[PDB]
This record gives structure tokens, C-alpha cells and sequence, in this order.
């Protein structure tokens, strides 16, 4: 256990890693891991999406395009007036989680409008990848048109293909995948940002070997079944329950 | 399942190293069936240099799995580009090379190199993800050893062997040689059938 | 042993090659030195090692293979350095740099080239093998063994909420063992059963 | 509800500095609530 934290604190000493990988090879806790991250001086988006609209075939298409992935949601408008953005901008933002709006200067991007549905949904809106992904999502538009009567069925399988059929990148996949990985990741981060803070508000009187008084106040980082895990003058160590006493700490 | 790649690929139009992979077909016929269509590699290594703190370094990308490999040139001419791309060819199989439109990348002796190497040389967003976190790490353990040979060398093996992130959780090193292994498994086992 | 590695010096023409082996397939990485200081050896070291996994090293008492600086790359890299095949893989080079000789200009690409020839066009063995598949399927086969011990883990840290035969209330979170097509195997306070897809809710479940 | 006992309970301990039990008595808010107000006091100490 303290030999694990002891190799763990040389490792990232050493070569600077990330707490999930020490957290899987050296068998602690992620609390612990991640404490061991944060205390390192040199160790210190998928939440963003891009607007944009295009012409085809006398329609007008507007693609949001969600960057950290390559995710395209693309749907045919009848005019391009600023109402139809923001419903199309409100859909976007009931189906996903969606933060920060990437956009350029258009005319209907600054209505009344896309400001409310901003502001009641809480989007950073920011007036300046979405080209290229124009560039190819046109190419299969024209791949596959001959299959379609209007111009809309083609336009969403267009966007079918590109997300579930078109595999790429470094491991080989789809787009939908990344997405769906990436925000997972960033739900696994904030459950144990939670956590983390939830346990480190006590506070540890703890009493070392063979003295009989207690000294300073070090601060909880994982209370276990046995053992007891504190930080205190900027070094982690493990002290038994047998010589702890967990108290409330009102340090605000 | 030749029938269903057919009616795959009249739906969806895939690529035939997709369909060989879900559907089990050796890659002969789907390479057959995507050249008669009417609408329409695991030994792949890009290439690129870079300027850091007056040096110039030579980076080596193997794609399908994310491998590094760095060296320090002490100038920009063809030879010691050729020089690399022998060393890099002796290392580890090399069977399609692709750079951009350079200088040093379009000479006489590279071209010898690749001529004596049987390299297919090709000129055309994963290699600047690369060399931007290769800086990132450079930047990182630069105050642990004095000259920048020693960062780039300690860098190259962070890099490699001590990034254990993506979706499934591996390395490079690991990807490569597992990925390297099951090419090598498959090309045996369709000689042999 | 699937991660130890010799190495060993070399004249020819004047200059000094340093070539090293791997052991267990007969693995030949060899570079061209302008010295034979400490440096560009504990260089060459840690571009061997930032290359390939070395976990043990093998080489002689020599002048340069005795030094701070490889001492110091060996406990950067955590590599076990031992004192004490090689002689015969120089023998096979030295035959392969005059068999190809007449191709090259300088001595290095002569060198190169006789390691590229070495590595991938002299296929003999047992089963007919060169050196490079020889090395790329014993590290597969050896980090097969240790990923499988521990995916076993990785794989029963799973919950699984399941429903029983009428009881229209979801059980409490079973550990995960095997996921079939059309079954799921669990272990609930020590009892294995199987459950069908259709009655499961399986979530890793951050809290 | 007691919200505005706690806006009350902000202000009143802006003024005069009351402990934690003295107001969760007076203006009838939790006690966490209370012992949160003291506690965010950089002059008075939880006792
Ligand atoms: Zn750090
Ligand atoms: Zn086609
Ligand atoms: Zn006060």
C-alpha cells in the first residue's frame, strides 16, 4: 500500500504520468491518484459545437458540427431568418449538452432570437474543420443522391453515413463513438470531482508510535477500512484507525 | 457474406479493408468489388521536420497506431533525411511513405533509398497532434537533462510507453507490435486457405 | 527471456560500430560511432530504449560501457546492467558489408544497409521465420499473457441491475462475469446464475 | 420558508456576530445552514 503510493509518487516524479494509468497499475485508490496529479507544479474541450449555413440545390442546409469528435447534425431550413436558427439551435441543445456555440457573423446569428434561446439554455456564444466537413459531406450528398426522391431523405442519410459508416483516425473508429467516449470520460471526471471534495471537507487528529500526544491537524484524503490516508507538511502518508481521530473541519 | 458485402456496399458504399474486417471476406474480392462500382494499412509511416531551439527535428509517425520515432539532424539536406529513412526502413517494415511537397523529401539520394528500399513515396490532422504533444512533453522534462538530444530521446519514450489514454487504454508500443502480429497471423492464415 | 539484450564493439575501415542483439531472436540494431566516449554510447543506449522495451542489458568490462552517463540512462530507464552470439552476428555483418559493398558510398549506408538485409531478406530458422516476426510474435504472445491477467479484473468490475421471474422490482447491483448473445452470467452473495438479455441493465455507475 | 430567515440570519450576524445555535433558534433554519454562517466568518469560530 504506502510501498504502491511510494513507487507511484517516484513514477510521476519521474515521467509525469496521468492518475488513471497509476491508479490501474499500482493498485490505489483514484482518490489518491488524483491527489498525487494535483500536488505536482508542472502538471498545471468536449463540450463545444460549431454553427454554419450552405446552399444546395436552391435549400438552405445548416450543419452543427460538434469539433472535439467530428460530429455532424445537419437539418434543411425553409428561409434562413433568425426564428428557424434558434428553434434549430434549441433542438440542438435539448438532444445534447451543449456549452459553448462557435459561430461566425452572419445576419440571422444576431437576432433577439438566438440571444434568448442563449440565455434561457446558457450558451457561451462566440463570434469567430467545419469546411472540410462541408467538403465531404457535400461529396457523399452527391454519392448517393440518385437514391433519394427529395433532397432531405438524402441529406440524412448523408449524415448516417458519415457518422456510423466511415471509419478513421488512430484505432479505427466512427465518429459516434468518440462522441460517446469523450463524454463519458468528462462524466466519470466530474462524479469523482464531487467525491473528492465531499470527503476532503474533514479533518484528522492523528497520533504517531510510541508518543502519547497528538499532533497537528493533517488533512483527510481517504478514509479506508484499516487504514487512513493523510496529507500533511506537503507529504502523503498511511496512519492505522487505531491512532486517528476524524473530526468535522469548518475552514471556509 | 458475399452477398451481404455486396448489398453493403450498394447501400452505404464502404471501403473494402471495412468490409473484409465485419464481414470475413478475403481482401481480393472486396477489392474487386469496390472497382466495379461505378460511383467510386498497417505499414504507413508520415513524415515531417520541425524547428526547436535552432536544431531541426526529424519525426516519424507510424498511423494506425500512434508510434513515434525522433531524431536530431544537424542540418536539412537530403542525405541525412536519406540516411533516416534507410535507418528507419532497417528498423521496422516500411511499405508506404507519405510526406508533403519539401525540398529534402524530393531528392536523388532519397529517391535511391526508396528506389533500394522498394518504398511507395507519396506527396500530399494526426501528425500535428503528434509533434504538438511531442512539445507538450518536451516542455515538460526539458529541466531533467542538460542538451535537447537527451529531451527529445526521454520524450519519444514518455511518449511511447508512458501514455496509457485513448479509448481502449494502450500504449503505442503495444498497439503497433499487436497490430503488426495480427496482419502478420491473417496474411499467413490466407496463404495458407 | 523475452526482454534481455546484448551489446558489443566493432573496427572496420577506421571507424567504430556498435552493434546490440536481442537475444531470443536475433534482433541486430548497430550505429556507426564518431567516439568511443561515454556519451554516444549512453546515447545509443537511450535510443535503443526509447525504441524497444529493454529490461535487461548484458555487456562486457569495458572502457565506455563503464560509465556515470550509462549509469545514469540505465536508472532513468530502469534497466537491470549486467557484466560478463554477438561475435557470430558481427561475423554475419562484416560478411553482409562486403557482400553489398560495391552499392554504397560512405560506410554507414553500407552498414544500414547490411542491418536491413540482416533483419528482413535472410529468412532460415525453423519454420521459416526472419528475424523481425521473430521478435514482433514473442513480445505479442508475452503481453497477451500479462493483459489477459489483468482484463479478467477489468472485466468483473461491472454492475449489473437484473430482474427476476414476477417480481416487479430491479435487484441490486450484481457483479458482472460473462456477456453472451442472448445470456448473462452473474454472481450475486456468492451465487452464479444466468439471467436473459432481455430482464439486465448493465452500468459501470461513477458513485 | 426560511430563506428569508437566512438572509436575515447574514445580516443580523453581519451586525452583531451571534453564534450558531442563538440564531437556528431565532429565525428557525437548520442547524447546518447556521453553522455554515459562522463558519464563513473570518473573525468569529465555531464553539
Ligand atoms: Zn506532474
Ligand atoms: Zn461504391
Ligand atoms: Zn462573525
Amino acid at each position: 500500500f504506502l510501498d504502491g503510493i511510494e513507487k507511484a509518487q517516484e513514477e510521476h516524479e519521474k515521467y509525469h504520468n496521468n492518475w488513471r494509468a497509476m491508479a490501474e497499475d499500482f493498485q490505489i485508490p483514484q482518490v489518491v491518484a488524483k491527489e498525487i496529479v494535483a500536488q505536482c507544479p508542472k502538471c498545471q474541450s468536449p463540450k463545444t459545437w460549431q454553427m454554419d449555413c450552405t446552399h444546395l440545390e436552391g435549400k438552405v442546409i445548416i450543419v452543427a458540427v460538434h469539433v472535439a469528435s467530428g460530429y455532424i447534425e445537419a437539418e434543411v431550413l425553409p428561409a434562413e431568418t433568425g426564428k428557424e436558427t434558434a428553434h434549430f439551435l434549441l433542438k440542438l441543445a435539448a438532444r445534447w449538452p451543449v456549452k459553448h456555440l462557435h459561430t461566425d457573423n452572419g445576419d440571422n446569428f444576431t437576432s433577439s432570437a438566438v440571444q434568448a434561446v442563449c440565455w434561457w439554455a446558457q450558451i457561451e456564444h462566440t463570434f469567430g474543420v467545419v469546411e472540410s466537413m462541408n467538403h465531404q459531406l457535400k461529396t457523399i450528398i452527391t454519392q448517393i443522391r440518385d437514391q433519394a426522391e427529395k433532397i432531405e431523405t438524402a441529406v440524412q442519410m448523408a449524415v448516417l453515413i458519415h457518422n456510423f459508416k466511415r471509419k478513421g483516425g488512430i484505432g479505427g473508429y466512427s465518429a459516434g463513438e468518440r462522441i460517446i467516449d469523450i463524454i463519458a470520460s468528462d462524466l466519470q471526471t466530474t462524479k469523482l470531482q464531487n467525491q473528492i471534495s465531499k470527503i476532503q471537507n474533514f479533518r484528522v487528529y492523528f497520533r504517531e508510535g510510541r508518543d502519547q500526544q497528538w499532533k497537528g491537524p493533517a488533512t483527510l484524503i481517504w478514509k479506508g477500512e484499516g487504514a487512513v490516508v493523510i496529507q500533511d507538511g506537503q507529504d502523503l502518508k498511511v496512519v492505522p484507525r487505531r491512532k486517528c481521530k476524524i473530526i468535522k473541519d469548518y475552514g471556509r
